[PDB]
């Protein structure tokens, strides 16, 4: 019992900016500084934008604020809480059904608002800030409009999916693939997220 570890904090380490002309990943923290931020869960760093990268001591992933929410996958989250300047903060939504959690969005975050729009026309945002080009297929599947291997998209659950306007649609949440090609995406609508918040 005395010897029983505690897991760490899930850390933002960069952001996704997607303020200007161009999309680029950045990065606000390197692996040392986020091992120990993990430990602390005290995280000082100005956090800012819509799109996070997050990581733990064994993943590292994507976050999206919409409304309010920092939002990403159960399947690299778990139950963990997240660090911020003054300690941990914990899970505020938690759906291991959706493969879904949320937290209070960090102090200068930016939000993306949900969309109404009922478009089909979808772009994916990675972590490698590529914006692929996504046809809505279903409420949680839409088909890219240029396959790619599964490597380019590993890394980017919890990323969002966005209408022409900008908008949030969806949270992805995993690649549909035959033989390492992905040809569609499977992703948690932000319908599903604005039911959670209730
Ligand atoms: C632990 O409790 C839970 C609860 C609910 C749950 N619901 C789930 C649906 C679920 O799927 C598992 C995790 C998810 C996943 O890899 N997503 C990411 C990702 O980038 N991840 S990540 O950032 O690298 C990481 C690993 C966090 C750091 C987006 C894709 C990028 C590349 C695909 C790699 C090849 C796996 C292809 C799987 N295709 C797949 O299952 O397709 C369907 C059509 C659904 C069969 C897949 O995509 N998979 C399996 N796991 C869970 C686990
Ligand atoms: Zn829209």
């Amino acid at each position: 019992m005395a010897s029983m570890k505690k897991k760490g904090s899930v850390v933002i380490v960069g952001r996704i900016n997607l303020s200007g002309d161009t999309a680029y990943a950045q990065q606000t923290r390197g692996e040392e500084g986020c091992q120990e931020t993990s430990q602390t869960g005290r995280d000082k760093n100005q956090v800012e934008g819509e799109v996070q990268i997050v990581s733990t001591a064994t993943q590292t992933f994507l976050a999206t604020s919409i409304n309010g929410v920092l939002w990403t996958v159960y399947h690299g989250a778990g139950t963990r809480t997240i660090a911020s300047p003054k300690g941990p903060v914990t899970q505020m939504y938690t759906n291991v059904d959706k493969d879904l959690v949320g937290w209070q969005a960090p102090q200068g975050s930016r939000s993306l608002t949900p969309c109404t729009c009922g478009s089909s026309d979808l772009y994916l945002v990675t972590r490698h800030a590529d914006v692929i080009p996504v046809r809505r297929r279903g409420d949680s599947r839409g088909s890219l409009l240029s396959p790619r291997p599964i490597s380019y998209l590993k890394g980017s659950s919890g990323g969002p999916l966005l209408c022409p306007a900008g908008h949030a649609v969806g949270i992805f949440r995993a690649a549909v693939s035959t033989r390492g090609v992905a040809k569609a995406v499977d992703f948690i609508p932000v319908e599903s997220l604005e039911t959670t918040m209730r």
